[PDB]
Parts: C-alpha cells; structure tokens; sequence
C-alpha cells in the first residue's frame, strides 16, 4: 500500500503543509482518501446549416463509477483469464518485437498535436528545456530502482499526468500503438489503422462466417469494470521483455497503474484496480482484455468449461486445446475497437452464456444481468464506434460499404469547437476539416453532400483545414482525387480500379433512407435552404473579406445550370 504510495503523497503534502486539513467530510467509500489540501459554437458551420437552428437534437448539443468496487473473480474465472491472456500476448507477440519508444518519438509527437494528457506553459517548451529530461532521468532512475515521487494522475472522468509521467508511460508502453499490435493482421479481432471506409467491410466480412447472429453488447463503465486481475494479465506483456525495457515496463504496471495515486477537487486517494492510465495505453490493453473477455464468452458458448467456480486438470488441458487449434479463427468472428465489440460466435449458445462474463465485472449495459443478449440478423444493423453501415450501389455497379449514423449528430458535432482563443481563420479552417471528412465519410447523405460543399466553398481555397484511423480530409488535396484514392485504389473490396471522373457519378442513399438516418430532405425549408444556399456562402465570405475563393456547388447537379 504505501510503500509504493507515500513518497508521492508524502512530496504532495510538504509542498502542502499549511492547508493539509485531513476533512472528515470527505466523499469517499471505496477511493483511499489520505489528507487534503465550456462547448463553444463554429460560426462558419452554423451560418451555413441555417435549417438545423430550430431542431432541438442539434442546438441542445451545444448546451450546458470511478467510486465502486468489483467483487473477486472465482477461481475456475482467473485460470481462464491466465491461460487465454499467456496465449493471446504470445499470438500477438509471434510476428512483433516489444521496444522502448524514444523522446526523439515522443517529441515528434509534440511538435505535431496529439493529445497527451499532459497538464513551461506548452508542452513544446518541456522536451526542448534539457531541465524536463533531467527530472524524467531522476524518475526513471527511480523506475529502475522499483519506487515512483511524480507519477500522479489529476482526474478531470479522464486523468491527466505530468509530461514527465506521460513520456516514461510512452517509453515502457507506446510499442503497442507505435507498432500496431492491435491491427487486424496482427490481431485478427482488431481494428488499429482501419478507419471508416473500412469498418463496414470489416464487420460484412465477418457476417461471412456461419454462425449464429452479431452480438454488440456494450458494458457499462468498462474502465470502472477493470480489475486487479485483469491488470496482472495486462502486464503479463513485461514476459516477453528484456533489460532495461522489462524493468521500465514493470514499473509503469506495478507502481501507476496497479497501485496508483490521484488528485481531485483536493483530496489525496488510492485504488489499486480500474482503468486510469494514457488514452492511447488505455485503448490498447482495453481492445487486449476485451478480445480476452469475448473469448472465454466464446468457450462458455461452445462447453468448453462447465463452471467458472473451478477448472479440472482435463479442462485446462480442453481450454488450451481450443485456442491452438480454433483461438485464431475464433479472434476472427470478432471486431473489438477498446471496450466496443462485434461478435459472430459459432451458434447462438452464447446468447445466454454469461457466468463468465458477469463473473469478470463486464456486466451488460441495458439488459438484467442474466437476459440473454439480443442478437443482429443483418451486418447493415449492428452499432459498431458509434456507426451502422450501409451497402450502397453505384450506377456502374460497384458496390460501396459506407458508415452513417444520425445526421442530427453529425451537424451537431460540427457546429461545437473546444478551447479560448479561436481566429475566425482558424475557425473556418475546423469548419473545413468536418467539410472534408463529409465529403469522404457521409457523401451519401444528401444535406452533408451540399452541407459540405457550401463550407469548401465559403473558406479560402488554399487555407489547410485544422483541428487543435485515417483521417485523409487533413489535407488541401483535391476531394475527388482523395474520394477515388480511399475508396476506389487502395479499397482491397474493390476489384474494377476505373476512377470516377465526377461527384455525379457517387450514390447517395436512397431517399426515404436518408430522411430514416435524419436527412431534412422534403422539408420545406430544405428547400429554402438548398435554393438560396449561394446568399449563405456569400455571408460566411463577406465576414471572412477579400480572398481566393472556389464555387464547389456545379459539382452538384442541381446547381449545374
Ligand atoms: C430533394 C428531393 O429529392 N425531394 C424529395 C421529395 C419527396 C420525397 C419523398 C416523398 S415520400 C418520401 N418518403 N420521400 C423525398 C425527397
Ligand atoms: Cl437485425
Ligand atoms: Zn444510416
């Protein structure tokens, strides 16, 4: 406990001792509690999505667990978890090399913008003083010597440490992102690198497999659901390590994320269970410990064990049996993206097979603890990272598998930034950025199709889209040449490669499916809106003055004389 706990409280309170008043009116039951001590709007989007100012799923969006425990798995449930987590990192590990990632790494990240958790005053300012490192030296000198001082998450829910604790965390773990583990080559259930000009093809390919119907059982707070088990499989990684990797590792599993500390408003606890470690880390060992949980949830299925209360010798030697001879093909009938799953089990046994499953903590959200789960009949109806799919024919008979989800979101969405300090440039530049993934994410909708085209067509020509998977809409390309590369070149489903030569040629949805998935179209303001929509690109281009501007809307019929 506070072997491993005091020298972080303990630095925490000297800095600390005036106000270090232990409150008895603390909050807290199961956090160890040791002492004490705004959605903005996108002006450029909203000016040009006049008719969603008066739908209240749109203008509402702009508006306005962590404390439980986990009973004890049983027995025959943590044998199951050991023997399916040793072989799931040895697949994983077959055809890669666990590595240290480097600060000449971690700093490239920085120089570019991607989100670290991190709380100088910018971050680019620390890797470049030779102080920061200097500090990360003594931390890591400390790592190696099995004691932590300045590895303390600050919950905000979502927990933000120190750069220093950020780039160590990076440097033991960031393997596992940095070299694509969780990849569906190297994972077969996963999903890392796919993006959504994918995901559809990915969840048909598995509604190939006989078997019984797509399960996608969500569970409620996975992160609260993860316990001290699960971690001691997690870091069963550190086993296929070496030398300083190995110790650096170990460090990061026995003394953050295995015993950590955190701060809040500030009351000074303790867990030693639940996911609090990187977002990046966090969707990893979450995609690792979800393909573990399906896959036992697979085996109960199938009777491969008869009860979670113990194993017998023969069943353990049955469990390892199975994963040598169907692990993979099973891994297969999965796509798992963090604590999202899609599963096409063998039959539809698995439907009520949930000793394991609820034993583990990863109890179902929406559903009485022991209803069997609801099954999807059709690939075109499963919810996967927050989508459905539509199969979509093009004129010339090539078939397109596109992601979609309510479009009250996707302007909803559109119309919120985060943060102070916005130009009106940088402004439009975002409001560009959400254009050009509509343009090659939801062409098929109608109203983002011309949404989209008014945006391009109201923000400077040459001005490089911004925002503080493949994201192929962060680029001044033009979008056709990116539409064919995404979904006719390098689209392994799409065997003819002639291009398109026009937008006239890619399909929207069917009319009464567009206005199922939200579309406003036959309204009759759509209508105000799609025939005046030139007065609306000219506001957004009056308030941003005198600039090289490109008409989009010809691309569209209706438009084109
Ligand atoms: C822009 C455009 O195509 N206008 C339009 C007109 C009527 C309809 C319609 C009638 S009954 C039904 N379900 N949908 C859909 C769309
Ligand atoms: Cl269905
Ligand atoms: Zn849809």
């Amino acid at each position: 406990n506070l072997d491993i706990i005091g020298k972080r409280i303990e630095k925490i309170k000297q800095e600390h001792e005036t106000s270090w008043h232990y409150d008895q009116d603390h909050p807290y039951k199961t956090w160890a509690y040791h002492g004490s001590y705004s959605s903005m709007v996108n002006g450029v989007v909203r000016l040009l999505t006049k008719p969603w100012d008066i739908i209240p799923m749109v203008t509402q969006m702009a508006m306005t667990k962590v404390d439980t425990r986990t009973q004890e798995p049983k027995e025959g449930t943590k044998k199951l978890m050991k023997i399916t987590a040793e072989w799931l990192w040895k697949e994983l590990g077959k055809k890669k090399t666990p590595r240290m990632c480097t600060r000449e790494e971690f700093t490239r990240k920085v120089r570019s913008n991607a989100a670290l958790g991190a709380i100088w005053k910018s971050a680019r300012e620390a890797v470049e003083d030779s102080g920061f490192w200097e500090l990360v030296d003594k931390e890591r000198n400390l790592h190696l010597e099995g004691k932590c001082e300045t590895c303390v998450y600050n919950m905000m829910a979502i927990w933000y440490m120190w750069l220093g604790a950020r780039f160590l965390e990076f440097e033991a773990l960031g393997f596992l992102n940095e070299d694509h583990w969780f990849s569906r080559e190297n994972s077969l259930s996963g999903v890392e690198g796919e993006g959504l000009h994918k995901l559809g093809y990915i969840l048909r390919d598995v509604s190939k497999k006989e078997g019984g119907a797509m399960y996608a059982d969500d569970t409620a707070g996975w992160d609260t659901r993860i316990t001290l088990e699960d971690l001691k499989n997690e870091e069963m990684v550190t086993n296929h390590m070496e030398g300083e990797h190995k110790k650096l590792a170990e460090a990061i599993f026995k003394l953050t994320y295995q015993n950590k500390v955190v701060r809040v408003q500030m009351d000074i606890i303790s867990r030693r269970d639940q996911r609090g470690s990187g977002q990046v880390v966090t969707y990893g060992l979450n995609t690792f410990t979800n393909m573990e949980a399906q896959l036992i949830r697979q085996m109960e299925g199938e009777g491969v064990f008869k009860s979670i209360q113990h194993l017998t010798v023969t069943e353990e030697i049955a469990v390892k049996n199975w994963l040598v001879r169907v692990g993979r093909e099973r891994l297969s009938r999965m796509a798992i993206s963090g604590d999202d799953c899609v599963v096409k089990p063998l039959d539809d046994r698995f439907a009520s097979a949930l000793t394991a499953l609820n034993d583990m903590g990863k109890v179902r959200k929406d559903i009485q603890q022991w209803e069997p789960s609801r099954g999807w009949n059709d690939w075109t109806q499963v919810p996967f990272c927050s989508h459905h799919f539509h199969e979509l024919i093009m004129k010339d008979g090539r078939v397109l598998v596109v992601p979609c989800r309510n479009q009250d979101e996707l302007i909803g969405r559109a119309r919120i930034s985060q943060g102070a300090g916005w130009s009106l440039r940088e402004t439009a530049c975002l409001g560009k950025s959400y254009a050009q993934m509509w343009s090659l994410m939801y062409f098929h909708r109608r109203d983002l199709r011309l949404a989209a085209n008014a945006i391009c067509s109201a923000v400077p020509s040459h001005w490089v889209p911004t925002s503080r998977a493949t994201h192929e809409w962060m680029t001044t390309e033009d979008m056709l040449t990116v539409w064919n590369r995404v979904w006719i070149q390098e689209n392994p489903w799409m065997e003819d490669k002639t291009p398109v030569e026009s937008w006239e040629e890619i399909p929207y949805l069917g009319k009464r499916e567009d206005q199922w998935c939200g579309s406003l179209i036959g309204l009759t303001s759509r209508a105000t809106w799609a025939k005046n929509i030139q007065t609306a690109i000219n506001q957004v281009r009056s308030l941003i003055g005198n600039e090289e501007y490109t008409d989009y809307m010809p691309s569209m019929k209706r438009f084109r004389r």
